[PDB]
Order: C-alpha cells, then sequence, then structure tokens
DNA sequence: CGCTCGCTCGCTCGC
C-alpha cells in the first residue's frame, strides 16, 4: 500500500520534469487537486518528492543536460555566434573553452569572471542561461556572515550582485577553487560544497581584496591564477534578445561535436 | 463525508466564483452557512480557499488579464488622455510606455514613479489603478523593522512614502526589474517573489534612500534607472477618479495593437 | 441527533439578532441552559455569530437606520437646531451637508472634523451619535507600535486622541479620499477597508501633521481639501445633554425631505 | 460528565451561598477538594464567577449595596465623619456630595479628588474602601501605553498614584463626566467602560495637566469644571483606624436618610 | 490504581508532612517510580498536590511554628542574641519587637529595613529564619515586576535586591500598608497581595527613588513611616551563621519568656 | 506488564553503574534494545532513566565520596607533592586548604582559581578532578542567551573559559558565598542552588570585569574574596601527565589524616 | 517488526563494510526496498548509525586506521617522496615526524602550520586526507558569536580559514592540548573534548590573532608550542593531484616500520 | 445495556 504508492510517486517524478513550485503547478496541476480531495496528510509523498528532487539535483549537473539531441548546421541562425563575431573574438574557440569549463576539465581555474557594466546586455543573457536549466542558485551577497544562503545544493550557481570583502576572500578561494569540503551554515545545517562551474558576473574588480574600507593587494596572484577574464566589446542592441533553451542546446551540441584547440591561461588573446 | 464534501465545496467555489470570505458573504452566502451547519472542521475549507486563491493569483502574466475582447472602438474615453492633452504630452507614447512596462519589454523600466503634491493628479489615478485589479498588493510602511509582508500572491504592488532604511533595498531592486528570489524578514517567510510590475506613488521624493531618519543618497542611481519619471504641472480640478475597468481594458488593447517606437529613458518625451 | 440540534441552534440564533454580549445575555435566557444541557459547541457557534455580524454590518447602509416615521415641525424643540442657531450657522445647509456626507455621495471630503472650545457640549452629542448605532469602533491610540487597530466589525469610526505621525496620516489619506486599500494592524492581518463616513471630534488641531518625533507643517492643502472646517462659538450650560433617538430621527427625516443646493468650501458661511 | 459536574457545582454554590472566591476557598474547603478529585473544569467556573460579578455590578450600584437596614443611632461612630469634623469641612454637605456622586445624580460632575500629602488619613480610608468590595477595580497605571487592564464591570475605582501623560487625557475627560468610551486594551481588542463612580486620590497636584513633560493650562478649564476639590490637613494619629463595613453602612444610611442642598461648584463649602 | 496512589500521596503529604523537594527526592521515591512505570496521566496527582499546598499555606501565624516550650537555662545560647548584643541593641526590647512582628499584631508597621552589605550577617539570618519554618517562600526581583515564585498565604517575604522605578511607588505603599494590589505574572495568572511581612535587605540607598534617569524625593516619608529600620554594621568573624531549627526555637522561647514595653513607630530606641 | 518492565529496567540500571551518556553507550547498551523490543513509548524509558540517575546520585555529598579509603604513610608518593615541591609551596597547608574548600569550611570562600600558563600542569589536574567524580558539569560562554545554563543538580563544576560580564557576577556571588539561595538559570527552573565546589582553570586574568570591551574595577572584590589564588613556578614536565583518581584519593586521605592550621587569604604560607 | 530491521542494520554496519546510510542504501538493492515498504521512521536507523560510529571511534583509534597492513616497497616511487624531493626535505625524517605527531603521545603538539600559496598542491592533499577518513569535521569559524560547533569528537579535523579573534585562545589551547572539558557546542547541545590531532592547511598567518579588525600579538607562545612549522614556498609542477588512501596507508606503514630520530621542536626547516 | 473515569491521540502556544 505505502511502498507501492511511494514507488509509483518516484517513477512519476523520474519520468517527468518537476523542480520548483511554479513549474510543478504549471505542469502536473492535478496532484494538488487530488491531495485536496483525498486526505490532508502526505508525509510519505513529500519525502518521496524531496528524495527525487535531491537525486535530480545531485545526479545531472550541466554536462548531461547541455547535450543536445540534434546538432545545428547553419551557424548564422544563432545569436551567440553573431555576438561573438561582433565583439571581436573566435566563436569556435570560445565554445570549446565553455564546453571544457562546464565539463569540469580545467582543474583549479573553475571560475569565469566577466567585465562590463549593467548596460552591456550580458546580465540578461546570463540570467536566461541560469534560468534555462532546472536547479539554479543565486548568490545573494547581503550580509558579511553567510554568503551562501539557498544557493547550496543545486545545479548551476551564479552570482549577479554583491561584492566580496577581505573577510570572505579566503573562504571564496577555497569554495570556488574546486575542492570537496563539508561546511556548516547556521547550526542545524551542514552541507558539502562540491566542485561545480560557477560563473561570476558583476561590475567591480573581483581581484581587488577590499580589506574593510581600503584595498590591500596581498593575495591577488592566487585569485588571478584561479580566475578568468572574459571581456565583452559589443553591447546589446535594441529589438534583439530573449535567450531560449533550444538554441542554446543546439549551440552546445555543435560546440561539443567539433572540438578544436583549447588554451589554458589567464588573459585570453584576441583570436579569430 | 470528507472527499464528497470537499468535491462539492470545490464545485461550488468554481461555479460561484468566490475568492475570500468577504466576497462569499456579499454574494451567495448559502454555501458557507451550509458548511457551518454541517461539519465543524474548517481545515478542508481553508485549504480549498487557499488553493482557489493561489489558482486565481498564479495563471498568466500581469498584462494578460488587462486585455479584453473589445478592440479599439474609441481612443479618447478615459481621463488619462485628457490629462495628457491638458499637460502637454502624447497619448500614443504614454500607451507604448505603459505596454512596455506592463509586459517587461524594456527589461529595466518596470516601475512607475510619481512626483508632486496631492492636489495635482496622482492619488486618484493610483486609487483607480488599485481598484481596477482585485488581486493587488500594497507594501505599507507601518513598522520600521519588517515592513515587507503582503508581497506574494499579488500582481499590482503598491508603494507609498516612508523612511525606507537600508536593509531590503537590495532585494527590492532585483525584484522591481525582473527576477525570482526569496526574501525573509521574520519567522516563516520563505516564499519566492515572482516578476510583476510595481507602482510607486508618493507626494515627496522617493528616489533618495533614507538612512533611518535622514534623507541621504546612496542607491539613487539604480532607483532612477529602473523607475520611470512622471512629472506633472497641471492642478487637480474636480470629478477626477472612479475609472471603470472597461475603459482601462480598451486603452490597454489600443496600446497593444497600436505601438510606436521603442524608447528607454527616465523622462517622458512628447514625440508622436 | 447532533445535526438537527445544530440546525435548530443556528435557526434560533439567526431569528433573534445577536449584536452584543450584554444585550444577548439580557434578552435571551434559555440559550445558555440549552447549550449546557446539550453538547459543548464553540467553534461553529463563533463562526455563525461572526457570519451573522458580517451580514448585518456589510450588507446595507448606515443612513437607512436613521430614518424616521414623522418629520419634525417645531424648530425650537430639538436641541441640535437650537445649538445650530446659537452657534451662528445655517441649519438647513448644515443638515444638507450632513445628509450628503453620510450618504457617501459628497466627494473627496468624506470626513468631518470639528474644532471648538474645551467645555462646550459637543462631546456628549458625539458620544450619543456613536452609541445610537449598534456597532461603533473608536480609534484608541493605546499601542504606538500599531496604527489602526479597533476598526473591524464596526462602521462608525470616531477619533478621540492620539498623536498621528506622518505614516499614520499617509495611511489614513488613502481611505479619507474615497479609495480602498488593505491596512495591516498586527503581524500578518490584511483586511479590506471600505470607505465610510468617519466623524472626528476633538480639541486639538488636526491640520498640524506631526513628522514622527517633530512637528512639520507640510500637509496642509490636501488635509484642507479632504475635509471641512466646522467651528463653534456658543457654549452650553447645565442640563443640555442626554441625546435621544426620536429627535435625531425627526431631524434626519426633515433634512431628507427638504434638500437644497450643496456647496463646496472650507470656510462655512457664518450667518445665524 | 462535564455538564452534570457543572450543574452539581452550580447547585452546591447556590445552596451554600458563596459570593466571592477567597471566602469560598477559606470556608467551603470540601468543594475544591471534590472538584480536584473529580473532573477539572476551570473555564465553566470562571464563566460562572464572571456572570455572578456582572449580575452583582449591574443590580445595586453603591447606595443599594452599602446601605444597611439599621440606622446609625449615634453620630460619633465613623472614622470619615470624625475626620471631616476635625478637618473643619461640612459633614452633611460631604455626605450629600458622596450620595450624589455614588448615585449618578451629578451628571458631568462624576469625579472627586482627595488632595493630601503622605500619611494624612485619606490613603488608609481609600484602601479600606477598596478592600471592602471583593469585585472592585483598581487603576493600574504602571505603563505608558498600557492604562487599564482589570476594571471591566467594576463599580468601585481606586486611585493611589500615577501621573498620566498626554495620550489618555482626552479619553479620561470623556469618562470622568459620566460617559461611555472604549479604551485601548493591552491585548489587541478593547473593553467596554460603563458610567461608574471613579474617585481620585493622589499625593501631588492633580490640577496640573501632565502633557508628557510640561504643564498645559489652556485645556484646564474642562478638567476644573468637571471635578471637585477636597483638602485634609488633620494628620493620622494613633488609635484611629480599622475601617469595617457596619460603620460604613450606618454612615451611608444616615447620609441617605438626611439629604441637604449643596452648591454645584468647584470647591466644597464648609458651612454647617 | 490511580485512586489508591492519590490517597497514598495525600496521606504522605498530610500526616508525613512532605514539603521540601530535595528531602522528598532523597527519601522515599516510590511515587515517581510508579508514575514513570505507569502511564503519563497526572491530573489527579497535580490536583492533590495543589490541594495539599493550599491546606499547608492556609494559616496566618508564625508563633506556633517558631516559638516552642523547652527552657534554655542561660542568657546567651544562640548566635542572633550575641550578634544583637555586639552590634549595640537592646535584648529585651529586641525580643519584644521580634515577638510583635512575628505575631502580625502591628497593623501599619509591617516591614523590616536592613542597612548594610550582604556580607554582614543579614542575608544569612534571613536564610536561617526562612529555613527554620517548614513552609516558607522567597520571591526575588531581577527585572521589574515579572519574576514571582510563590507567596500567596505566606508570612515571610524575601527581598534580596530589586530597583523599582517611578511607577509602582504609589502602589507599594498601599500593598504593604494594609490592602491588596493587582499582580500581573506571565499571562494566564492573576492574584492579590495579602498583608504579609516583607523583610527588606538592601545595600544602597532606597530613599532615592530612581525615576528612569534621575531621583525623586516626594513619597519617601510614606514608605519610611510604615517600616522598621534595623542597622546591621557588625560583620561576621569567620563564616558565621548557619542556625538550625532548635537554636531558633530556643531563641524564640527565650524572647517570649521575657516581654517588655515596645512602642509603635519607625525609629528604634536602641537603649541597651 | 508496563510496571514489571519498568521495575526490571530500574533494577538492571541500578545493578551496573550509570555515569553519563558516553559511558552508558560504551558499556552496556542493551537497555535501549530491550525497551524497543518490549514497549515503544519513550516517556516511560526516560522516566526510568531519570529515576535511576536520581537514585545513583542520592548517595553521598562530596567529601565522603572524594576521600579514598587507603592510607599512604609517606609524603613522597604522589605527583601533587612533587609538583608542589618543584613549584615551591607548602604541601600540608595546600592539602588542608583543599580539604577545607571541598568540605565547606571557609564559608565565604568556595572557589579555587588556578593561575598560570596552559603548558604548566593545571589542565591535567583539572581534568583529573573533573573525571574523579561520576557526574560533572562545566560552564561555558558559548551561547549569549544564558551563561549559567549548566546547573541541573551538579556537584562539581569546572571553569575553562568565558569572560566575566557585568550581569551574572551578582548571581554567581550568591552561589559562591555559601548561602541557601534559589536563583533560576533558565525558565521556571528555580531549584535549590546549594554551595557546590567550583574550580577555575584559565590562562588570562579572570579578575577583570569585562564590560563589553573595556574593564571596570567595581565587581572584582567579591570574586577575589570568594576565590583563591596560586602562583606556580614549574612548567609542564616532559613525559609526565594523565593523573587518575588514585592520586586524588591519596592526596585527600593525606590531607584528612594530617590537619593543621587553616588561613583565609590568597597566598598561603610556604614555610614547611 | 522494527526490532529485526534495527538488528539487521546494526549487524550490517558492524560486520559488512558499511559506514553511513548512503553506502548501506547503495549496496544491497532489496534492503532499501524492504526498508521503504516497512515503515518511514528513521530514528532507529539514526540511533544504530550513531552507536556504530561510537563503537568504531572507541574501539579503533586513529593509529589503527591511518596505518596499513602492507608497506609500499618502493623508496623512490610515490607522491609524498616526490613532493619532499621537490620542496627539499628528508623522507625518513619527515615520515618519523609524521608518525610522532599522529600518535597522540607528545602532550601538546597536535597541529601543523603550513605556508605557501594555494597552487602548491596543498588543497588536493587536504582533500585526500579528509576523504581517506570516514568521520571528518570542519572548523566553521565565521561569526563572532559561536566559536567551534563542528567538533563532536571528530577523528580528523581540517582548519579552513577565518579571522581568529582574541577571546577563544584558551578554548583552542584546551582543545588542541588534550584538556578534557565539558564545553557547550551552541546552546542546546554539549559534548566531551577528546585528545585528537587536528590538521591545519591554509594560506594566511595563524599567529596573527585578528581580533575583529585589529591584530593581537600577545598570544604566540602557545600557538608555537602546540604546532609544527612546515615550509611550502617552493613552486612545484602543474597537472598533479588526486591522492588515494592506499598510498597514504603504505606511507604510514613504511614510516611506522622504520622509525628514526624524533624530536619535540616546532621550527622544522628544509633539512637535506 | 447505560453512567462514569482512565489511557491515548489531536489542535495550539511558548521558547
Amino acid at each position: 500500500k505505502t511502498s507501492a504508492r511511494y514507488m509509483e510517486l518516484v517513477g512519476w517524478l523520474v519520468d517527468k520534469g518537476i523542480t520548483s513550485e511554479k513549474q510543478w503547478i504549471q505542469e502536473d496541476q492535478a496532484s494538488y487537486i487530488s491531495f485536496n480531495a483525498a486526505s490532508n496528510s502526505r508525509s510519505q509523498i513529500k519525502a518521496a518528492l524531496d528524495n527525487a528532487g535531491k537525486i535530480m539535483s545531485l545526479t545531472k549537473t550541466a554536462p548531461d543536460y547541455l547535450v543536445g539531441q540534434q546538432p545545428v548546421e547553419d551557424i548564422s541562425s544563432n545569436r551567440i555566434y553573431k555576438i561573438l563575431e561582433l565583439n571581436g573574438y573566435d566563436p569556435q574557440y570560445a565554445a570549446s573553452v565553455f564546453l571544457g569549463w562546464a565539463t569540469k576539465k580545467f582543474g583549479k581555474r573553475n571560475t569565469i569572471w566577466l567585465f562590463g557594466p549593467a548596460t552591456t546586455g550580458k546580465t540578461n543573457i546570463a540570467e536566461a542561461i541560469a534560468h534555462t536549466v532546472p536547479f539554479y542558485g543565486c548568490v545573494n551577497w547581503t550580509n558579511e556572515n553567510f554568503p551562501f544562503n539557498d544557493c547550496v545544493d543545486k545545479m548551476v550557481i551564479w552570482w549577479e550582485e554583491g561584492k566580496m570583502t577581505a573577510k570572505v576572500v579566503e573562504s571564496a578561494k577555497a569554495i570556488l577553487g574546486g575542492s570537496k569540503v563539508r561546511v556548516d551554515q547556521k547550526c542545524k545545517s551542514s552541507a558539502q560544497i562540491d566542485p561545480t562551474p560557477v560563473i561570476v558576473t558583476s561590475n567591480t574588480n573581483m581581484c581587488a581584496v577590499i580589506d574593510g574600507n581600503s584595498t590591500t593587494f596581498e593575495h591577488q596572484q592566487p585569485l588571478q591564477d584561479r580566475m578568468f577574464k572574459f571581456e565583452l566589446t559589443r553591447r546589446l542592441d535594441h529589438d534583439f534578445g530573449k535567450v531560449t533553451k533550444q538554441e542554446v542546446k543546439d549551440f552546445f551540441r555543435w560546440a561539443k561535436d567539433h572540438v578544436v584547440e583549447v588554451e589554458h591561461e589567464f588573459y585570453v588573446k584576441k583570436g579569430g
């Protein structure tokens, strides 16, 4: 009775696409109606749903999800290639670097840092790329005590606001460096931050260690060695935008199907 | 009688169209009397009411509920066109700006800010906009500790004056432009904030962030870049207010069908 | 057995009219004996009483309970007419203004505040007018941390004391101008505040808006436009109190049977 | 089980002739033991005690309760009369004023202040009069925004000390003249205040209106008109105390059986 | 099973006289073992314990508990008499004052003030006097007026510390003079204050009432006239105190066997 | 069925030896398995464990349990004597002081403070003294809600760290001064606080009243009078440590079999 | 039915090769299905896991787990030997020092300071050392309210980063020196500090006690005595890391089977 | 077959 129901719920959760509350309400909306019409208690169902969500968040990361089912042939039908050609960089090399960084094949340099203000248009593209996946964790830097709130234990962790001070750079260098360690949040919560690809998209200089109020350059070499620098030249135009998911998947599949030379340095040269 | 009673209550709520207790008491109050005379437990009724409210609040976008079956018909039929003609502006540009702010076509301009005294023409417009939508919210600054309370399950979020200290400004700026994040201010407050348009109506200047008890300047640039400037010079006459929903729907349909150029600035131009 | 008894109790409670505790205890006498001899209901009885109170309050108008059966003919018999003649004001114009303000069809001035001497006699008249109705809610400024508290389950709102700040004035201006918004009174308690005729009677100047901890005369024109200015000059002696209901009903009937032209000015015509 | 136990308790209380709680606990010691050994029903007992207190406060105020069937006989048989004769005040006029204030025959003059220093002779009399009534009320002025807390349906009001700030004076002025106002409670609602005889007995000067931290003289005319003035210069000597009930009842009967004409003014004449 | 256990507990509380918790836990512990081995129901046991406590507290008197009948046969035997003789006080007068204060036959003077530090010998003497009786009670004062242990129907009130602000000064004189006062504990607890003798023991100056941030000298005479100042400047030699019950009984018998004349005032005539 | 099982569990717990949770888990752990196989209610098991702990604790005070039953007959047969000879101090005087402090002979002095560095030998002595008793507690300043939260009938308390804030010193002086007080440490847990022997072992100066961040010399006299002081000279010896209960028992026996003079100061006499 | 499942789980955790619940769930496929079909309670499973962990920690120490049964058999084919040859250090001397430090017989030496940047391969070695042991804890030291919370008797603790304030120096010395004390973890939890070594691997300075914003240099001798200086400023190669447990066990066995000179110093220079 | 008290489970507030 209970075991069969739990197995059926696990099978229905595995053979579907439920993640957040909005997606679950938009997809299968009859579950809430059935629960309201039946009994007002589903502890086993809630536990099974939580287990399925944890298995989906810890199972597939980004490489098993960004693999498309059909590679595109027309390179002019993608906005990413046009943006890369207008900015002044190689599109194939950038795609290969992105595929190598998202697969966990770089090593210590597992953090991509961007440059530019909020009027460049890259923030919307980054938000769309972060929301196109299932689990997503935004790094809300609002206090100087706990930098990671609800962004731990997800799929893709990205930062869109907040500046790291001098009291958090020592922890960021060990968290974003790509090492598995168990860290306790508040008191009754102890998670394990694993090595995942985290993209940093801000405006200020991330390598400048802001020691409270001033700026002290005492450990910029490790932050520069374990960090990247991808600058954007051409900004976003008017009447052009809205990053979807099928085009991104096709671009990822085309970049993975044709791998070329991939470099490993700090400052990216003007190639292409 | 449990499942059958819940099904009958759901059917009566779907056919009668009741949202809260006030609407049910004002309209057909026979279902509530029957439920009170029959069983004594109100947990199922509360769960059904919460489910109905959630289904009514989450279903589509904020601009999808303002488009009626009537097309153009008559352009001049509301007080907004008369106010724009008396002050000296264009109606087409204002309609395009409203359609872009309600649909999120600009990306950054997703908040309407007002300025001027109460005897000029803003309080009546705000009251009409709040009364035109039943599922509207208002962030009343009653306390200086946890002012953000009723912020979920609503579309039109109101905003008034008050000593807004530096605390939740960083979380409100990410929600006023278009994002999805949770903000906790007390005990049970874990709830995701959906992207919806927020209207700001105040008598004084709300562009400067207050530092507890004094008006200072710290985060005025993001509020000026995300908010929209709406200056006024004409005085408030007589018989202003009480706008029906049909005129608002006709204006929204005319603005969505007849669109001009796309602009992105703080002030309002008189072109068109 | 239990359902029939509950239905009989609901019918007896609906066919008796329960508005207060003391009146219900002085009128009915076998209800307590029946409840002690039967079961031990509480939640259902409270819900039924709340529903009956809501249906009795929000269902009709406040001006329908003040109509009389015969109009008054002697102008030197009622105390209100004598007070209006001794104060030096028009009686017919004042009656027409009161009838227009009580019907909710006057405009933006839905509140009437008086400013006279200390020991005059208006306090007894205000208390009699507040007690003449069944439901009456006073604005007691006991807890300074919360704004409006005693304002649900009533209709007649009377202000006695309490220093209103800027936030309280801004929250009250949204309801005193004819709008409808949700005002919070505790920790998560939203309720629809409908527009009703609020009568203000105190000795302090209500035009001076306090700016939290200091005094700043900044909200004068809107406070003067959204209200009137009814001052007194004559003083009453001993044996002038004890306002009944037949005289008030006769005065209301005489004012409704003869309605003149209503004006709109802050300064009343001192003629009498 | 509960209804039968409540009926048995009511029958035992009616057959035993119990009125208060302390006397019933000190005398009828078997009823409490039986209630503790059987079912524990405290809510029903509290409701019955509240109903008995309300019935005692409604029927028979102070003159019909503190008036014995036997006469006074000798004039020298009361401490209050001896104190009034030694201080120089009129005894018949004071008795008439007390009978008029305790009977509701004064109208707006329902306030009596007793001016005195430290150990003079009025504090002990006030304490004895407050302790002679089992269900009396005391002004617990221990907080700023927390005025009354235990004075609902109390015909006897005791006052010892406590300077009220400018935030409850407007509510106290309307209640001291025999009115009916709703005060803000410390919980979240508001109780009902009935027109009972409230006496004042402070130590400093009650004529100065404490408006927060200064003295207000512009609004002192109504407080002076709706108040009395009593002075006591005779110090409390040894072998003069112990106020009982038979002497007070005899004094009340002698004052009611011989009423004189007193001038209704601010001060009290000592003629006679 | 439950009735027999309740009867055994009542018998052990009545005839056995089990009042202390540590002694009852160190002696027989069969009731706790039975309650742990049985179910979790303890309403009857709690009611029996409350009834036993009420029966033990019902008794205003300390002479039958402290005074005995065995002869001493010597002048000096207890340490209290030696301390009083070394400090500079009368022996017979002190014994008469103690016998008059322990009997509760004074009337107005029902307080004992002790001047000096806590290391002199007043705290140890108070602890010995409280432990010499079988039923006693102490209530500390840490915050303002919330920490109240148990003192209903007692005869000795403890006062180790507690700085009362300008709020309860007018109520303490009436509560410690010969009347009652309202008590506010947590929430669902309300009682009165009977005329019991409180032993005041402080080290600073209690005559200067702190009014929040300053001093007050307007009602100190009323609190000083209803008390007995006892100067205790002679400190101990090397760990003095620790009086048992036999020594206290012998001292009480020696003080009662030699009674002299003692006046009723505030200043102690130390003439011996 | 339940009573017999509870009696069997109590007998099995008494016929073994309960020390703490870690010792009970390391020794016999079949009680939990038996309780899970028999019943399922954890309340009965918790009550049985509490009864067993109370029965094991109710045996002796502290001096009769810490003193061994084996004589030495020589002054050179313990590590304490060697440490005292190396650091330069009197052995007999130190043993007498320890016997007087552990038995409650000084009265006002009931705390032993060990001053010096961490690598001296005081930590091992403190650990041995804490492990020599079965039930031992510790007071740590980790939580900012309650500093003295470890007080559930503890007979030996050890101090290892924690600042001395201006708040708990007044409560600690009444417990460390030898007086029958009942100070509450949590919420509704005002038990009989007896004068238990407390030991302090820190490296910094514990006589500095840290009032936030500075140091105010105003609450150091009672802590210095109720505490001791010992200035060591020898550091931690290499290859020497881990004192057991045998050395403590031998030292206690040598101090009890050889009693000399007893002083009452900080630095004791070392002549001998 | 749960007793048999608990016994089977305990047996599988004891003799089987399972440590946590994840390994037991991933091992047998039918056991997880049976546990899901039985019940949903996890308290018994958690208790069994805690008992197994306690039995494994009390039975086998860190020496029996870090040392293997077979040696490496190669004095020039290992990662540790290559790192020592590249950094300039002795192999046999380093192995002897490691065996002496990881034995728990030095007295106070329980940590090891390390320098150099994060690109020297120390992070990979720390991750391998943390993954080679089952029970691994972290030092979450960020806020100034809670000191150490993730230390519940961990066998291998790794120090990450954090500004060590000047207040917990005594608590750190009592934990790293083998001082057994019953210190509280947070508020509602407590444990016993056992003598276990904690590894230290970071990039900042451990001697600089950063007290919030300043730097305290008074405490340095205990940190230098209870630590081991290890240089790591020499740059190594790239594309290395990923150390398993077999190599570490072989190195430990080779160091234990061939012991040379062992000293108790601290400043370990690059010998050889 | 009906009245009543003890064992056990459910709604709700404090910390």
